[PDB]
């Protein structure tokens, strides 16, 4: 089955960045692999359908004539009701695998749009961001060996403030270019549209699937017997039954169960994308108390105003997922005992020098 | 069969930390792989079922007519009893693989929840804790070694009872950051909730499986013959049998054996999760006797009081399984001969000094 | 099926250079793999063909005679209409896989032409050009150190208003090799033809596919029943039906869907080739403002005049995709804060020393 | 067949330690894979059974009726003997694959028990021993090499019986850390119970297999023809033979051969388990003569007294297998010429210094 | 087929030592893989047997009745000859696969026992012997170069006939540990018993195969038609043929060919085993003429006395296959010139100083 090779080629799980949120990956997995899995279950493995149509041909017919009768109606699914002659078609029974494959291909479009429209740019931005944090951290490394015999011998305030205010105007406190980079990036409105459009495509496709299931299905759902005709052409001048009644659709149960599963999976999937969309509608101030004290992280906390829709929200959402890899997976994360005005200041710095890393 | 592929993808066996207990692993393996194995056995390998329904059609029927007979009843499981006209359905026979796959997928949810909502924080805490405790070694053999050298130069109270306080309560012998970190953790109640929910989901899934097996199964269990009807539609105006009796279900034995095995496996597996849950309801004091001597290992034994339902219990339980990789898989493990007040204290030192460590 | 294999060898995704645009890549993917996917869907997997034609032979015929009748009309697919005796053929039904394979093979010609007659000559140019232009960061505030420091040494115009005509404009700063190379490349008109030919081949082949679908298809489209003759040879002297009416094509629906999808995919693909060919018809000056300040990058924006159909256009088109490999993954992409006269050009400068890499 | 996959997954052949004896390994292999091999041979490959039952239906019956007759008795194996109506079941014929799979999975429990309840503790207790034994090597030859500085030019009585006699009491040569450890492990009894349970499980399991083969088999062994009944339900009101006599079991020979092989393999396997049980019941004093002279091995050759049940026996048993890895695969193994009171003590030493390794 | 799987698992082709003689390897290959190859050839691939028995049922019988007749005699092979009622059985036709697999498994036991009972000690001895023998190179050139250098400074008896006793019988030109090791080992008789038993097991298995082929085969060899009985049970009260004559065995020729090949292969194999056995019954003295001149190799050449059945014989037998790895793959192998007492001793020593090892 092509479902397996589809699952292998597409839907398959720089050098270090996490470019996709776990919830987005879960949503993509569930929305893309479900049609392929349903197609694999329906037309392979357990339920060997064989022939999807059976016909009650008269006993006078031979084997090949019965095969002709049952094969000339599968491609001509038409109910010749006696109620004029409203020939109702049951084409979903034949087009179900095509619809499943079309939905599987369609649900992959937002993934490609995200991956190609804006991923080199985001990679460039965050790569540059991480390319100078390491060098500034190295520039901040050469303070502990300065704070070992100059800091120790003192009457507490002076050196543990005195050398700090000496280091305050000293050029390893004010960061080189971030003060302008963040101003450039926050105001630019280019990358939020990609996120919004990616979520809107999934919502629109779910709505389209609902419309498809509500309009074409739900009508031929409890219909299992239909009467066809063979003498509708060159065979009209022949002596046999003019209405080959009681042609039964063998795989009706598979049809119903596939429809129900397709409805249910997207029904439970709907609110997750809405939550992801609403994630960007607010300014996240969970850990902002500890951010305003650190030199570099003060700038991230400062530019938190105005409309909550700009590139800064997405960049911060991606950095928070990338703030714990190997180097910021440190004191910053360990600074959880500082979440509970002259004592708090000296308590906060003692904790900082307690984790003196080397 | 897709059971093999499902076993390949899901249920397939930082950088050194153990993020799962062996009992939890065996529980997950047994609860996940069992439905897949049952599905593989039931509809593949040994017993090639062929057609799960056989029909005793009258000899006047043709081959294609008999095929239509036996295909028009496998999707219309209905016992047309003469007792009015209660058509009892036998749909579990058709839906057994569906139920098995659904159970296998449902039982994978707690593993995903544990992986997504608790693994990173617990890994971070374990990393910080191990990085702090590995430095506790060169603080009781390298810092305390000047108790044996001074003991032989003096006698009793001012050499062994009056120096254990000015050295134990010394700056190099304190870990205040670790004490504060565990003090803030013992108040937390987030990560224990993940464990409780992970076990509770398995409990409710086992209960739901019990209701499913007790309500739908156990009724169609000893019934192997049912009389169907064909003239319930456009075939009503025809001359043949109106009640085509004795349609026999071929794979009843597989059904019964699968149901019995599913009952037995989970009946055996039930108390294990209960024991896992009650593991957290007590404070474990199996080795505190040797722990309270060490500098850093005194703290984790000190903050051991009050209600046991908290984060520190979980982190310590995971730490016990994580205390023996390559570094603490040493003297700490060898500290078994000191498990049996001023006699052994001078003799427990000589065993400790006997090891020249590197 | 051969479609899977052809997808494995053909269409499978120096040492760092990107010689193909992503739009070109996706165009090639969706132009080459689409007929292979259609062929795989049409004659394998979900829809099991069996026999592509059914015959209504008289009941007197045996099984082997009916098989002969069925097999003697597929290779002689021929409508003997009574309307003299215009013997219309329905050969597209038989020739669809051959046509699909021919189109799939024909789609590869522009790709191989570009890979053979364009890649090495252009790759030499890219390697050489990136090689000179790398020598621009050594001609930075390392060599322009006495320009920011001369602000207080010297005064006003001959600092950062007229200092550039003698101190900057001198032999060390300028590059004669670029001046010699770019003019000759501008006058050259060799490689400007390969891109146009490769796009025009795809356009011509699309038009040919349209003509094929409009002439041979769209006529035998709703025809599913035709009458044949078997007494057109050595069987003429036999007593049986002289014309065997109602030979039904079982796979008419697959034919219709294949034709419709083939039309739709190429209709969607048509404008992208036009966009790609028109990409070269204009000069891109999006980031020319920041290019003319830099020493080496000034020459790229200086030779920007005349007719756009030149080698330089393709060179810069491929360079902008490779301007972010690992070393130019830096300040030039960083300099977004410079896209908003005395304060303007100075602010151009301390932004350069902020990203001083080491 | 699932037997192949079961063989790959289970029963598939620190970092250098040998935690398993070869005899126990071969016992596990021949006890686990044997039922899997029998299952693979019995229901696949050479003997393509097809249908396990053949029925002599009357010639009036059609093909479908005969198929129903032969399929309605395989799942209802019940001998309707005329001797009241003691309908006897021949259910082992249908349950043989289930029994084989149950035994194959069932034999694997002791392996898991040994791997989970004894591997870590034994690995640690043996690793400490080998680590001490490879860290206390230099004090066996080079220790007396400095005493050999005088030995070359000093009289034997006072440089072989008195000068290095004090070196025996010296600080450098003594291993109390073993001396207490051996006794402490000797007083324990935790790990011997795991070995005893592992072997007793195999013994009980073989006896259970014997009970199964003696009670339910050995009765339907020469029976190949049984007479069934079809009119035992809704078909009672029909005109045909009341008993479909002479239903012959096709695969009786496979049944008999499988039973005989299962009996013979375990009959051959029985004494090895007993020998492994009694291996622990005695002191192994094969090489105690050379152990009592060596520094570290004197302690190993000191403590063998009292009851034979202790963890020390298992530890030394596993150490003997690992005493020839790469470093103890040395002079100790070379010391085979010292297995044949003033000349014995001197010949034993010039042999020791003859193999002075570097 | 299991033949391929067995070939992959069993019979599949320290760290440098060669512990199996090429002749032993080819003997094992041609003795183990031959039955597997015969089984793979005969019961698969080219000769698709299908049904191994054909029945000439009367034309009145139906298809299912004929299938019953032909399936109830394959498992009941009994010739109801009219000559009382000597029902001769033809069970080898059914048991040939089982016999072939049993022979294939039986021929592997000596390999396993040799692997498990002789490899460790032999490898230890070989490693010891090589690690001592490789030191002999700097023991005849680095130590005896002052034999021809002094020779030119004097004349005859005190320069080439009186110094050969002072220099040869010196401390550094002696190997006491090695000579004692060989003295101890030539008394041993453990490893030689393994070789003798390994060869005798193949001999007895060959004789058993001959007995099996001569007792059960060679009787049913030209018999292809046997008359069975079907009214030997519940069918006795029926109206049909009491003697269903002419049940023809389809696979007689392949049976004959398999038997002939099995006889011929082992007939060819027999003398190789006896030659391998007789290899140990003599002292090999081919290159021993020069072995008496090297210092260390003199001990290997000295102890050729008494009965040749010793562990020493086997240790040199495995040594000669291992004298040409990389280091003794040298001057020793170069020494072909000196295969054609003062004259020869003085002329021959001109090579090592000329052919320097430095």
């Amino acid at each position: 089955s092509l479902a397996h090779t589809a699952a292998e080629y597409m839907l398959s799980d720089l050098k270090g960045l996490r470019l996709e949120l776990p919830l987005d990956r879960i949503v993509k997995f569930v929305a893309v692999g479900s049609p392929l899995l349903l197609m694999s279950l329906a037309f392979a493995q357990e339920f060997s359908s064989g022939s999807p149509i059976s016909c009650f041909s008269p006993s006078n017919f031979s084997i090949r004539q019965a095969a002709y009768v049952d094969s000339s109606c599968w491609d001509s699914l038409l109910h010749h009701k006696q109620d004029q002659d409203k020939m109702k078609s049951l084409w979903p029974h034949k087009a179900l695998p095509y619809s499943l494959l079309a939905l599987a291909l369609l649900m992959y479009l937002p993934v490609l749009l995200w991956q190609y429209a804006a991923v080199p740019a985001l990679s460039s931005d965050l790569l540059f961001i991480i390319s100078e944090l390491d060098k500034s951290y190295n520039r901040s490394i050469r303070l502990v060996q300065h704070m070992l015999k100059i800091r120790q011998k003192s009457s507490d305030p002076y050196v543990f403030w005195n050398e700090l205010e000496k280091a305050r105007k000293e050029r390893y406190f004010e960061f080189p270019l971030l003060e302008r980079y963040l101003a450039c990036k926050q105001r630019s409105h280019s990358l939020v549209a990609t996120y919004l459009l990616r979520n809107s495509l999934l919502l629109i496709f779910t709505s389209a699937t609902y419309l498809y299931l509500g309009h074409f299905h739900l009508d031929v759902f409890f219909q299992e017997e239909f009467s066809c005709s063979i003498k509708t052409g060159l065979l009209s001048d022949e002596t046999h039954v003019p209405n080959l009644i009681t042609c039964r659709l063998t795989s009706l149960s598979i049809f119903q169960i596939v429809s129900l599963s397709s409805v249910a999976i997207y029904t439970i999937l709907v609110p997750v994308i809405i939550y992801n969309l609403t994630r960007l509608c607010r300014w996240d101030k969970r850990l902002l108390s500890v951010y305003e004290m650190l030199p570099a992280f003060d700038l991230l906390s400062r530019k938190m105003l105005g409309c909550p829709i700009n590139d800064l929200n997405v960049i911060l959402l991606f950095l928070r997922a990338n703030i714990s890899e190997l180097i910021s997976f440190s004191w910053l994360s360990v600074l959880c005992v500082l979440k509970d005005h002259n004592i708090d200041t000296v308590v906060d710095f003692m904790t900082l020098l307690a984790g003196l890393e080397p």
